[PDB]
Parts: C-alpha cells; structure tokens; sequence
C-alpha cells in the first residue's frame, strides 16, 4: 503494497541508494514503518493493508546521512513528507534530491 | 532580513498569496519552540519575520501551510504542508531565502543562502 517510497539524487543523475526512511502516523507523531532503499532507490514492505489505515502521516527521509556518504555538503537536516491518506488505492511517495533542495510527488493509483 | 520565504503556485502560474508560515526553533530538551510567523504578501513573499538579533545559531523548522492555501481555492490537496528543516549560521550569519513551488500533489523547495 500500500505504501511504497521512491528517492533519485539529482546531483549524480541515479536513484539514491541506502537512504534511511522512517514513517510516522499521528496520534504527536507515533513510529509506524522503517526502512533503508535497494538498489533501485525504493523501500518497498513498510507496511500491510491491514496496518495502513486512514490517518496523517509523516515520511523522514535522512538526506544530510546520504550526502554526507557521497562527501558533498548538504543543507537540509532531513526531507519530511506529511499527507493525509483518505475506493482501492496505492501510494508512492517519490522525493528528488539535491543538496540544497528537495522535490517531492505521490502517485496515487488503483 | 536574515530568513525571508517565497512560496510560488505551479497550476496558476502566480505567487501563492495570503499562505501562513510557521518558523519554529529546536529547544535544549528537544522540542520545537515557536520562533516566528506571517503571512505571504501579494507577491507571494514573507519579510520581517526576525530580526539579526533574534536569528541565532540553531535548528530551524519552516512550516509552509499549503493545505489552508489550496482549500481556500477550493482544491483538495494531499499534503498538509511543505517543511523545510535545517541548521542556522553554524559559521556566523547568513542570509536564507527559503522558496516553495506548490502543486496540489507535489511541491519543491530551495534555499538561496549568502553572506
Ligand atoms: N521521483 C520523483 C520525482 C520527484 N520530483 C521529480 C521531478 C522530476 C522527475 C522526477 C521527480
Ligand atoms: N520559488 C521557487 C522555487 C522552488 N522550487 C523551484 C523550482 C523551479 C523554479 C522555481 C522554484
Ligand atoms: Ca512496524
Ligand atoms: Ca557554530
């Protein structure tokens, strides 16, 4: 699946590989799913159906982790993502990263 | 000027007017303590929101209120706003621009910083 996140990196034109994601649903923001991206820069099995109900949630990105790795100066903390999720329904939360800037999208299908 | 933000809407092709910003700081105990708030102008910009003395060394949090301003146009959007979360003047003062492109599923941000 219900919950999948895509990240690229901007800088060296690829997905951004072993990126640290953490997933918070609101109660304060409550631990809900965590993980690291493959190869192809997605985190996929954060959660289930049946886990992933309607609510707010917040997905961290540990961005200044990634540049740090590649030696290149960033500027923000982390990239956090917060959405309301509301028929049958899956949701990509995909971010474009650069050091001093982010872009974010959800692609949300049936 | 030390922190001035720009929010800019993508579907309209227009500054994003009227739009709430919330700055917060990070407390010794860890929590975020309000810091400063206005309001986008009619050009879509944010002065005065502190001031040099006020902007010290820390980690700062702007929260960009983009659901209030995508409702207000009657559109239903996914995001309940665009964060930027960052460190502050770790190697003295500088000036931010803190800029935000909206669409209703999507936004970017950058941030211009100079001495
Ligand atoms: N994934 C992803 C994206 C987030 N923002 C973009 C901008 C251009 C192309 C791809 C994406
Ligand atoms: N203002 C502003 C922006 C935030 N992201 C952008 C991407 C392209 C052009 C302008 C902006
Ligand atoms: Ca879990
Ligand atoms: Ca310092």
């Amino acid at each position: 699946c219900p919950l999948m996140v895509k990240v690229l990196d901007a800088v060296r034109g690829s997905p951004a590989i072993n990126v640290a994601v953490h997933v918070f649903r609101k109660a304060t923001w409550e631990p809900f799913a965590s993980g690291k991206t493959s190869e192809s820069g997605e985190l996929h099995g954060l959660t289930t159906e049946e886990e992933f109900v309607e609510g707010i949630y917040k997905v961290e990105i540990d961005t200044k982790s990634y540049w740090k790795a590649l030696g290149i100066s960033p500027f923000h903390e982390h990239a956090e993502v917060v959405f309301t999720a509301n028929g049958p329904r899956r949701y990509t939360i995909a971010a474009l990263l650069s050091p001093y800037s982010y872009s974010t999208t959800a692609v949300v299908t049936n």
